[PDB]
């Protein structure tokens, strides 16, 4: 099964899933000179007031903070998106140490980690049939550096230790992912695919230019995390990130500048 040690790991993904060497893969590096400004495209409106959370858990790969997306809760609208997206969960990825860990790159500087809120449209009526359109995701990239702490994400550092190994999960209410927001919503868009196995071509990336600090603090305790299941050997939750993938024909877009 998939995941991302030598024998498992990105560079194994094709075979169970073919589209991994397909035209839209992410995550990409984003050139910031050569992203083109679009006047032309709206500001991102992020209406999370009232997003409702109910759970976290560890799949093994990350963990996920599951929103409930039975109604328009937490939507993401405009930027360069038509129609309405359905905020259903937040993951993240990470490094081993603070110089790697995200899957986006900008001017092929890694971050120590990324979060990603992953959206449905609406139109689509659930996550897992969107995932079979080409407009069917959009996933808000925010990129984490090391530095002061993030005070909005602590409500989810402390529960890790619960959740360690595979499988695990625990009740995870009132969390506000507004706490987890840079100041800017400066973005670059461009269209792409999950950036796991089935790597479907169905997201719409949007990427924030304002990374949010974290302590080292924090950080350490997603480190902490297991892929494993308990009572199977032990390996670390670290480095389950994807590398940038090829552009191709495609432009990136940038809302500012
Ligand atoms: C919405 C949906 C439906 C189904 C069936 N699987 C998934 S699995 C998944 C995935 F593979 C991913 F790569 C991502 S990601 N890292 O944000 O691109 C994701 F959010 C995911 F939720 N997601
Ligand atoms: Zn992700």
């Amino acid at each position: 099964h998939w995941g991302y040690g030598k024998h498992n790991g990105p560079e194994h993904w094709h075979k169970d899933f073919p589209i991994a060497k397909g035209e839209r893969q992410s995550p990409v590096d984003i050139d910031t000179h050569t992203a083109k400004y679009d006047p032309s495209l709206k500001p991102l409106s992020v209406s999370y007031d009232q997003a409702t959370s109910l759970r976290i858990l560890n799949n093994g790969h990350s963990f996920k903070v599951e929103f409930d997306d039975s109604q328009d809760k937490a939507v993401l609208k405009g930027g360069p998106l038509d129609g309405t997206y359905r905020l259903t969960q937040f993951h993240f990825h990470w490094g081993s140490l603070d110089g790697q860990g995200s899957e986006h790159t900008v001017d092929k500087k890694k971050y120590a980690a990324e979060l990603h809120l992953v959206h449905w449209n609406t139109k689509y009526g659930d996550a897992g049939k969107a995932s079979q359109q080409p407009d069917g995701l959009a996933v808000l990239g925010i990129f984490l550096k090391v530095g002061s702490a993030k005070p909005g994400l602590q409500k989810v550092v402390d529960v890790l230790d619960s959740i360690k190994t595979k499988g695990k999960s625990a009740d995870f209410t009132n969390f506000d992912p507004r706490g987890l927001l840079p100041e800017s919503l400066d973005y670059w868009t461009y269209p792409g695919s999950l950036t796991t196995p089935p790597l479907n071509e169905c997201v719409t990336w949007i990427v924030l230019k304002e990374p949010i600090s974290v302590s080292s603090e924090q950080v350490l305790k997603f480190r902490k995390l297991n892929f494993n299941g308990e009572g199977e050997p032990e390996e670390l939750m670290v480095d389950n990130w994807r590398p940038a993938q090829p552009l191709k024909n495609r432009q990136i877009k940038a809302s500012f500048k």
